[PDB]
Formats: structure tokens, sequence, C-alpha cells
């Protein structure tokens, strides 16, 4: 019904947010795959060889039926140990990516919700303007049929009356495409929503912009993720750097191998029936000294990328400054506009009342009276819309601060009210 | 010239679409690469080594040589079998992408083509308006040069002329840039096209919206794709799962060897010239027991990706319902606008006539006659557009239902009549103004 | 303060560019990592495998120590000689992508600059319109309070006034936001900038469209990129075909090996207990004969990924042709518009006079005068806008041709001059 309920429905099922979670889940899951090369590697092998001879070996055949039980255990691989915390970091970037997506859904739903509401008001005023213009056309028509007004007055009215009728068409189509926006976001169709309580509508000027900036610094999400994506780039310098380092591998094994032989070749105590069993343990030290200049090159790029991710951060800061500062401007302009269009509506109404009392003694005409109606319901339109802009602007500030949430929608119920249906608000 | 014939000219050489064709062609070609590890691997290899013992092997100097054939045909290797049927899926997906593109080029030619006409109508009507203003200015200067009207009726009229004159410089430019956009779509410049036949024009009610949805639900190319990618992701679970399974390789070699020792402690019969030839047939078998928790971690990743692809499916669905329902609404709001602007042009006209008669007997002024001229050629414009919006929205549906077709472009030259041009009509700088 | 100076402060700091500079730098660097396999590989390993025994070979317990400087050097591997150039080409593709970023910054900085400038004018005229309407509301408020007009005149002006007040709020806000958007691109807040000099302002007709198209063909970075990338795709065809070739490989190694048996039946020959010092050296030859039609499949793909890279050029060509031709159209319609509005302002001012005249005698009413004010400070707003669009459109052409640089901004300094503040009023 109202916005909170609509969102609570929407978070329950919305693809874009769930698909974001699945990415976060996998990104956290993949840590275990990053840890695995540091854990015991155990395998089983089995061989069936067979031989022959045809030169010096003048036809010594044989065979094998071998079997292993191989173990690997890295005791010191720094590149491997580094690859784990890279994937842990990667999971962090994805979790911040996800929280960013939780706020986008709120904003997207609020907008979708207030787009529909606003669309209803544009249709209501269009209908109202239409009935106001039609009143004039109908009345002027009656006066004309008894010769009290010229034919011209009637033909000017009918013209303006048909402009609006076409306008109403667009407006009822726009409302019906707004509800379709909201159906795609929420996953549901709503015949009625909570209207805006116009009486209960107040305005609160925002916090100081330097205060808003000082906080955004701490809690903006695009900004934190940036500080994490850069930190990851730094760790990749080291993984590349760990190419200069040696490694140590424990490798234990156990196996059996029984062996046969053949025709007319040779003989003992040279060879035969064997049934070799053997257990093995081993430490493989292995250290790169110079492999083509690769490791130095891989560090350089990892560094250029770090320098690059350093730039994406300042970029992410400048966008936070732009958005916070421009959201401050925008909410202040909304409060200035609401107070403007309010005033406007009043004088638009009093000027219309003047046009009509003017039309009725000669100083004005039907075109003026009609033109007075159009400006009246345009002021009326623009006012109502400003209120919706102001609410959305309260939310965009919250978004820029990276602190948008359930409670900000919950708070918005103070200004909502009576249920309104969708077209027909006929006809 | 007309819409059918322009599309054909675009279809044959559109670089966007042929780029897709390559992507398709290549993605099918790779199947023969996804099969390659499941076939006889034959490799020939020779070498040469020299040794030199210098510790307790002082005076031991080998000098070897080898050849071989190799063969490592694989017998049971499920992952390779998998990646083959995977690459197949990747191609089937890539193809549906291509089939979508063919439908996108039909659509984007349709729009580009109708955008040009819309751009001419707007220029025709703005030019028309401009001369409707010029007659009232001209005849007013006449009435003034002999003193039948005051000069203020001349200077008021001159203004409205100049704001429409500017209005025309834009409407002109937009027709240029429309023909240029069209050229980008179809590689070609067009000096004239087939106009919309206003008289041979009729508007039909569309099918019921719930019928279109289920139609769209079974035919939508965007939808089909998302299903095959969810299905694809489903498979990659099973691929990740075959990491618990064992491999069974068949091997076989055939290689000479001539090792001939040298040195000072090559005295015994360990040293001599051995020329061991050989002929092998192997059966290597591998089966992993535990890899630090990898294969399970890989599977759990593959399952989250399946949820992902499953949610990408829902997205594709919600986007079709939005597209079908909205494109339904606009058909019904085009029809209503075509009817409402037809009526608005009748009224905006008759008003202008009474405005003039009114001006003529002093109950209105020139600034009313001119004001009514504007709302008229604004209604002619709003009307012409409602037609094109209807036709355009009619194609948006059939695209959403995955059945956008040449048959439909053909079925649109059943409303295209007399050819009209696309460049100047026509700068008239006198000046009076 | 002016566009040259502002862009200078923007070129030095702007992060989008500076990152792209670190992406060029790191594709040319990676040339070194493409070359490394043609160069001597050297390692060092210290084996230690203790080995126990059981079943038929029971009681025989060795344990080995080992060290060995390993060395590799490719003698012949063509697709290692080919992966290198393939990474020099991709580097060259980066450098062009960088050069495109250089010009975008110029266009961004210019577009941002003039948006603030034009935002100032719109706000300025809006206020001119406001004070203009206020006078009319004011003097006929007086003429009402002494019976010289009816209340209808006051209330008409009083309403059209309020429309402008509302408008002024938006116009002021737009300027505030427009400045912040300049602060992004630049990293600076600018109190005042060099305003456009409109007395000195002149419009030169462009070159011929066919000269621009011929010019674009040779110098437009989006085309050059597409060419280098197709030439990249061609070189990936040869890399695919390179799978049919032999692989010569020198290797060498010094090494040692302490072994020491310990146990029961430590009594025979074919196994040894040595301390070898091997100085192995030798050539290695590898040649594929057949791999399940892999290489052939990888060539038909590379060939398809070349008609792909080729059709992808006709796309890039149809794009530049559009941006060269349409932006030529746009600049011609700019010159036209600037002229049409120059007139429109002139004729709408003559008309505003004619209304205030007709009002004083009864041919035109209070609304007639007001509406003429509205038209006047709308022709002027439009005349002002048109001049900036023309200016940007000059750059959009230098952009399409792919030859946009500093000097084009330098040119846009004879056109600037007197400073104007960027806030109230
Ligand atoms: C590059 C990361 C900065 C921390 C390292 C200290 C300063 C860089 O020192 C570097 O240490 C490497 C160690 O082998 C060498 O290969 C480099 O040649 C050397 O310049
Ligand atoms: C954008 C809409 C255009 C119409 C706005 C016209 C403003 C009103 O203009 C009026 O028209 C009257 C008709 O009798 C004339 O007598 C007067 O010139 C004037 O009061
Ligand atoms: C009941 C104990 C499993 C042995 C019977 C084989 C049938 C179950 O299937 C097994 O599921 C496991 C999932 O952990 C996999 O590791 C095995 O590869 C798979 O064979
Ligand atoms: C029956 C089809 C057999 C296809 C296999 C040959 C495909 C053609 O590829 C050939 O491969 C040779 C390397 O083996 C190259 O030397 C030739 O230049 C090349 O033409």
């Amino acid at each position: 019904e109202n916005l909170m309920q609509v969102y609570q429905q929407a978070r329950l099922s919305n693809p874009e947010l769930r698909k974001s979670a699945a990415d976060r889940d996998a990104a956290f899951e993949k840590i275990n795959e990053a840890r695995s090369p540091l854990l015991p590697q155990l395998g089983l092998g089995a061989d069936y060889t067979y031989s022959n001879g045809y030169r010096d070996a003048n036809g010594i055949n044989s065979n094998e039926t071998s079997a292993s039980l191989q173990l690997t255990q890295t005791l010191f691989d720094m590149s491997k140990w580094r690859g784990l915390t890279l994937q842990e970091k990667a999971a962090g970037i994805q979790d911040v990516t996800y929280q960013t997506d939780q706020q986008t859904l709120i904003l997207n739903t609020a907008n979708a919700y207030f787009k529909v509401l606003n669309a209803i008001d544009v249709l209501s005023y269009t209908q109202a303007q239409k009935e106001a213009i039609y009143r004039q056309l109908d009345q002027t028509t009656q006066r004309f049929n008894v010769g009290l007004v010229a034919i011209t007055d009637v033909q000017n009215a009918r013209a303006q009356y048909d402009t609006v009728l076409a306008n109403e068409v667009t407006a009822r189509n726009n409302l019906d495409n707004a509800v379709e926006e909201l159906r795609q976001v929420t996953g549901n169709y709503y015949p009625e929503l909570a209207s805006l309580n116009v009486e209960h509508f107040k305005t609160d000027k925002p916090k100081a912009v330097n205060a808003l900036l000082k906080e955004a610094e701490n809690r903006n999400l695009s900004l934190l993720q940036a500080r994490l994506s850069q930190d990851l780039a730094r760790e990749q310098i080291r993984q590349a750097q760990d190419g200069h380092l040696p490694t140590l591998n424990l490798t234990a094994s156990t196996g059996i191998s029984d062996t046969s032989y053949s025709g007319s070749k040779t003989n003992s105590t040279q060879y035969d029936d064997s049934n070799m069993g053997q257990n093995k343990i081993g430490l493989n030290f292995s250290l790169p000294l110079y492999q083509g200049g690769m490791v130095n090159s891989q560090v350089k790029q990892a560094q250029y990328n770090f320098v690059g991710a350093s730039e994406q951060l300042e970029s992410a800061h400048r966008s936070v400054v732009q958005t916070v500062r421009s959201s401050f401007n925008n909410i202040n302009a909304s409060i200035s506009s609401i107070n403007a269009y309010k005033q406007a509506v009043v004088s638009a109404q009093s000027s219309l009342d003047a046009m009509e009392a003017g039309y009725s003694v000669g100083t004005r005409t039907i075109v003026d009276v009609l033109d007075a109606t159009t400006t009246l319901y345009d002021a009326k339109q623009q006012l109502a819309n400003a209120r919706y802009t102001y609410l959305i602007n309260q939310l965009n500030i919250k978004y820029a601060l990276g602190t948008l949430n359930e409670q900000d929608l919950l708070a918005l119920n103070s200004t909502l009210g009576k249920p309104i249906p969708t077209s027909p608000e006929s006809v």
C-alpha cells in the first residue's frame, strides 16, 4: 500500500539485488578455493606399462602394475599465501558492492513509487483543467445560441478544449507506464497506493554541507569500495613481488610395483620378478634467480595498476564531493521552489478570477480566460511535483552519505496518507 | 526507396550484424577444439644430452640421443567430455544472440526510416506555418503603407515571423542529422523515400495483453537466451563436480636411444655403448582424494553462479512483461492520440479562421491571428507524429514477441505511397523583415 | 581564470586521464613480460628425499641430497617470437586509447567551462526579465491605487511576475550545480571566469564536408585504433597457425647428489649409492603431429575473429562519417541560428516597445506588454545559448577529425575576455 510495504515486498524478490548477493556469496565462497593450495594435497596413481626391445635391447619385453599414494604440502610458498588474502580482499570489495546495491533498490523503489504518485497528480490536474475549460466552452456555447456572444468566442474555446483532451491522453498513458515501471522494480502491481498528505507536508532545511561532506568521507560506499579496490591493487604488487622468493614443498609418497619379463633375451642375476615397495619423504627447495626479466616486469605493471587504482580513488572522491554538494543545492532549491509555486498558484488563481470578471465587461476575452486557466493548473501541477522532488532529494542526500536504509522509508510514512487508485479517475 | 527495399540494402552489409555472424561462426567452430582433447594425441620428439661427472663421478661422460612417437588417447576423462558439451551450449547461446541481432536491425532500420519522414513532416509544417505568418505580415504592411492599420500590428507580426524563422533552422538541421543517422544504420545516403499514405492509413486494436504475454513468454529471444545461460550455468556445476572423478589415460611410445659413455672411470661394464630401443603401451590412471577443499569450494561457487543465472533469468522475464505491457499501452495511446489530434487540427483550424474574421472587425488583433496559426501547425505536427509513433510501437511489440520479420516490413509498404525528398524545401531570404 | 588556464589546471590533476596514462604505461611495460621467454631462464633447487623400503625391496633405506643450477633457453619457438609482437601491438592499441582520452578531457573541460558561462547568462536574463516585469507590476500598482487602472491589470502582472520568480530559483540552482560539475572535471572551485566577448564575437564558416571526411580518414583516433586492432587480429591468425611448428630448446645444468644407503640387504649393483656431479647439457626437440584437430579449429576461429575485427572497422567508419557529417551540419545550423536569434532579439524588442505604446492608448493590454517581455528575454536567452553551442560545435569537429588539441582551446581566448562571477548575481 504505502512505500515501506512496497519496498519490503520488493526486497523480498528483486533480481538485481539477489543476483548481487549470489556474486557476494560466491566471492566469499571462493576464499576456500584460494586457501586450498596451502592445504594437504593427496592423490592416487596407478600404472600399467609394458615394454619390448628391438636394437641393443634385442627383444626384452616386460611390464608393470604400479600404484602410488602421493602427498603434497607446501611449507613456504609466499605467492600462495598471498593469493589467499587477495581473494579475501576481493570478497570484501564484493560485500561493499552489495551494500551499494541495497541502497540502489531503496532509491529505485522510492523513485518508482513517487513517479506513479506524481503521474496521478498530473492526470488529476489535466482532468480538472479540462472540466474547467469545458465549463467555459459549454457556457459560451449556450450564450452563442441566443446571440449573447459572437461565434468566435465558441470556436476559440473548442480549440483549447481539444488541445487538453489530447493532453489528457498522454497523461493517462504516462500514468499507466509509471505503474509499469513500479511493477518491474517491485515485482507487483498496485491498484492503490498511499497518497501524499499535502497538509502534513513540511520542509526541513538540511544539515551543513561541510558536515555532510565530513561524514560522506567516512561512510560513502562508492568511496569505501574505492579504498578497498586500491588496497587490493597494492596487495597484487606484493604477489608479483613474491616472484623473487624461494619456496619449500614437503612431498611424501608410498607405492608398490611388481614387474615381469619375456621371451628370448637375457637372464639373471641381471633381472626379474620384482615386487619393489617403497616409502618416500622429501623437501623440495626451489628458488628462481633470473627468469627472463619477468618478475621485475610483473611488479612494474602491478605498480602502474596500483597508481591507476590510486587515481580511481580521487575520482571516487570528486564524485562524492560533486554529489553531496549538488544534493545539498538541490534540496535547498526544492524548498525555494515549493514556496515559489505555492505563491504562484495563488496569484494564478486570483489572476484567473480577474480574467473572468474582466472577460465579462470587455477588458479581456475568452482566450485570456482560457489562457488564465492553463497557467493556473500549470502552477498547480508544478507545485505538487516539487513536493515529490523534495522528498526524493532528501533520499539522494542519504544515498550520497551512504547511510540510506529502512528507517528513512519508515520515516516517510509521516507524510503519506489516504489511498489513491490509478486511472479511471475518470473520464 | 521504400522500407522493404532499404532494409534489404542494409541487411546485406551491416557491420554490426556481420560482426555477430563472425562471433557465431567462431563460437561454433570452437566445438572442434572442445573435442580435441578427446582424440589421439600424436607427438614426435627427439633430443640429445651430454654429461660430465666432476665429483665422485670424475671421469664419467655420457653422450645420449633419443627419438619417439607418442600417443596419449584419453579413455575416461569426464571433464573433457563436459567442456565439449559446454562449448556446444556456448554456441547455442551465441547463436540466439545473433538471431536477436537480425531482429534488432529490422527494428533499428524501421525507426531510422520513420524518423526521417517525421523529420520532413515537421519541416513541411514549420515551413507552412512560416508562410502563413508571411501572408499576414505582408498584407498588414500593405494595410499600413496606406494607413489602414497602425504600425504596432506590423511590428507584432514581424516578431512571430522571426521566432518561427529560427524554429525552422532547427527543424531543417534535424532532418539532415536524421538522414545521416539512417546512413549509419544502412551505410547509404537517400535523396528520397516513400512517404506515409495518410489516406491509406488505418489503426487496428491490438491483441489482448495477456495473450501477447504468453506469446512473448514462449517466443521471446531475449528470454530464450537467458534460459540457455541458466541452463549453461547449471552444467558448470556438473563440470565442477567431475573434479572428484578419476582419469583413465591410454599411452603408447616408440623410441630409439643411443647412450655411449666416456671418461676415466668408465672402466667397468656399467659403461659401454648401449642402444636401448623400446616399444611401450601404458595405462596411466589418476584419482584425487583431497585437494585442500578445492573441488567442493569450486562446486559451491558454481551453485551460487546458478542462482545468479537464475536471477538473471527473472530479470529477463520482468523486462519482457514491462516491454510487452508498455508497448501495448502505447498502441492504445497512439490510436487515441491519432483520433484526438485529427480533431484538434479541425478545431485549431476553424479557430484561426474566426480569429481572422475577429481581427477584421476588431474583436481580436493580429497577435491573436498569429497565436492561432501557431496552435494549428502545432496540431498538424502532433498529429503526423502520432501516426509514426503508432507504426513504431507496432514493431516494438512484434520484437518483444521475438517474431520481428521481413514479412512485417513488407506489410508496411502497404501504407507507404508517393515518394518525397530529404533535403531543402527551401530557404527563402527576401528580405521584408 | 579563462579556458586555456582552467584546462591547464585540469590536465595536470584529472584522474580519469591520469589512470589511462597508467594503462598505456602498463601495456608497454608488459612488452618486457612478453619477451622474457626468449631469454635465459635460470633456477636453483635443493632436493632432499629420504626413502624407506618394504616388501620385496625391504631393508633398503636411502636418503638423497641434491642441488642443481637449471638453465633454459629457447632456440626456436616461433609462437614465443609471436606472442611478443602480439603484446607490442596491444600496447600500440593502448597508446591510441590513451590519445583519445587526452582529447576527451579537452572537450569535457571546454563543455564544462561554457556550461557555467551559459548558466550565468540564463540566470542573468531571467533576473532582467524579473525586474522588467516588476516595473510593470509596480507602476500599475500605483496607477490602480489612484484609479488610473483596474485591479485586473495589477493581478495579471502579479501572476506573470511569480512565474519568473519560480524560474529564477531553477536558473540560480542550475548555475550552482554547473559550477560543481566544473569542480569535478577540474578539481577547483572557480569564483569567476573569463566571459565570452560578444561585441568581438564572430562566426566563421567551416571547411567543406568532403575535406573534413578526407581529413578524418587519416587522423581520427577511433579509426586508427580499429586498424591497429585488426592488424592485431591478423597477427593472432599467424599465432594460431604457429601451432604446427617444431620447438628447439637448449638446456644445461651443474649439479650434485649425496646419497647414502642404510640397512639390511644393502648388497647389490643395479641401484647405486653415489655422489654424482653432473654437468648436463643438451638440445630438446618437440613436434606435434596431431592433437585432435585443435590447431585447425584454433585457426578457423582466428580467421573468424578477423572478419569480426574487419566488420568492426566498417562500424567505426560509419561512426566517424556520422560524427564528421552531422557535426558539420550542426555548426552550419549554429551560424544560422545565431543569425536568426540576433534578428529575433531585434524584432522582439521593437515589438516590446510597440506594446507599451499600444497599451497607453488601448490597442494592447497589460498582458500584451508582459508577453512581449517574455519573448524578448527568451530570444536573448536563445541568442546567448546559440553562441556557446557554435563554440562547442567547433571543437566537436576537431574531435571527429581526431585532431583536437590545446591550440583549439588557445583559439578560444581571443573570444573570451572580461571576468564574471559564478554565483549571485
Ligand atoms: C617494490 C616494492 C617496494 C618494497 C621493496 C623495497 C624497495 C625495492 O627494492 C627492490 O627489491 C627487490 C628485491 O629483489 C629487487 O628485485 C629490486 O631490484 C629492488 O629495487
Ligand atoms: C502559448 C499560448 C499562446 C496564447 C497566449 C496569448 C496571451 C493572451 O493574449 C491576449 O489575447 C487576447 C484575445 O482577445 C487579445 O485581446 C490580447 O492581445 C491579449 O489579452
Ligand atoms: C555414501 C558415500 C559415497 C560413496 C558412494 C558413491 C555415491 C555418492 O557419490 C559421491 O558423492 C561425493 C560427494 O561428496 C563425491 O565426492 C563422489 O565423487 C561421488 O562418487
Ligand atoms: C582430412 C582433413 C585433415 C586435416 C588435417 C590437415 C589440415 C591442414 O593443415 C595443414 O597442417 C600441416 C601440419 O600438420 C601444415 O604443415 C600445413 O601447412 C597445413 O595446411
